[PDB]
């Protein structure tokens, strides 16, 4: 249960992104997901957003949305990914 | 008091990079705000800073900024927007 | 033994980049090796990938790949590295 | 003693890096720091290493040095920064 | 921060005083005696006889288990967020 | 998670069931004070005599190093896993 | 750092010191006692008897609840600031 | 890793061995009885009678400081590193 919220609460996320940047900053949806992945998990890849509008939101949604995807990254790694391994070694 | 101060510590630091960024490397406020806030979270998808100096305080105000900036992101993570889903769920 | 299998398994992933984007990507191994190892430890100090596929696979490739890639430094730091200077010192 | 220490290692790093990337990729040393800086912080924002040579490098760099810098930035940050504020609260 | 040291502490108030009801009925004690003998149990302390009927030996063992994380966690949280802030600011120069 | 609940108290329960079937054999305790000094042993309240018999002694030391860790970890993932989230949706308003 | 051991220690010694004082004027327990009492007592040994008086009582409740988050917060710095690096350097070959 | 659980269990032996040789001569006891009031006042239990000469009196006190914290240790790292992973392997269906 924990593992399901943490993944829909970052779907979610991740799915706002892409309506948003597909819509203000004219990107194709795979394009605005790819961009709101790569901030998000602060690769960081891309040119910045275009748009003053799109700038701001960024702000905001790295300061939300880090710590949630950085949550689920956590617990994909150490419930999911990790005893698959580990009983396996 | 504990989010307060982590908040207004943040705030003063992100104006602070505003005011140095908009005056020495030439960015209006917005864009000096959002290479500000996206080189402190570590996301950092914009150029590197132009002028010497620029350059000399980016390396500063990162060391400086980034545990402070990552201290809010996580007590706002843990503290404010978790409880609000996890009592809800 | 957790040395060892944090360490093989990054080379596995890495591998595994480096085979995906000096194919799918056209880079050269050596650049396909570096996309990969700025990526998974989110420096991103190059280019977004072009081909859709290669920005639907960087999307699984570092929510997978992070946090393996992020617990072998985390071990590499802690257990190999640091006891190296601190006995030393 | 911690934080000199960690301090020390920080400083010889950077200074190793810059060495290298001067000399290597050609930078001039202040811009040289910067990439060493912006690349073990995990900012990122500059273009790639030019040369096969410094793309090994930067691979081998970024692993042995990201835990040492982030140790650095953590004791600053919780030892020395923090306390200043939270006395003063 | 506050609203969880004040729950654990309520949390805490209540259980204590679930045990000093039980054993000063049950096992005979007087009320004083019975707050103790729930303190030290579950705080670990452990320096009482152990309890005489059958029914506070059942009741001891749920109680501890229940009890003791609940009882170390309001130690935890009243040392790091009530004495140490105050072992902090006593420690300020003026 | 859960099945890391159910594990850690399978594992306490057996360890308990094995102090007890000990105990009141060895040390001629009836098991319901030997479920108790395998309680509050392992829980280190300890508010008991100790054993009588050299070997209950020696198997209280193994039992202790063996045990104390798995009993502190249960008693942990039950604080934080079980009581905890209850005392969260017990204070929500409805 | 070190700072942190410096005060956790003196914030002990006061506070065992403290019981020790208590122990031996209301308990009427000589210092030795009265200073063993309130070391056992915080680290939760708990090998005495309980206080015999309402006052040493409420007093041994309230000192456990204070005193036992500093004593296991020296206990842990001790450990890990002190011995620990100690034990480091024991085992360096030279 | 191991190397951590062998010095830990060294020196834990080490420390048992000091307290039996100690208690053995200065409180009377016999060496099996002066082993386990070692291992139960380190970890805590406490259940035996605190010590008669005041020698042994100031030497728990200081045994008590210095133990805890490795005693402890180990059974923190014996729990984690030796017992865990063998829990997680005898759960593996073949």
């Amino acid at each position: 249960k924990e593992f399901q919220v943490l993944f829909v609460l970052t779907i979610l996320t991740l799915i706002s992104g892409t309506i948003f940047y597909s819509t203000v900053e004219g990107l194709r949806p795979i394009d605005a997901l790819y961009f709101s992945v790569v901030t998000l998990t602060t690769v960081g890849e891309t040119p910045p957003p275009q748009t003053d509008f799109g700038k701001i939101f960024t702000i905001l949604y790295i300061f939300i949305g880090i710590g949630l995807v950085f949550g689920f990254i956590h617990k994909l790694a150490v419930n999911v990914q990790l005893p698959s391994i580990l009983s396996n070694l």
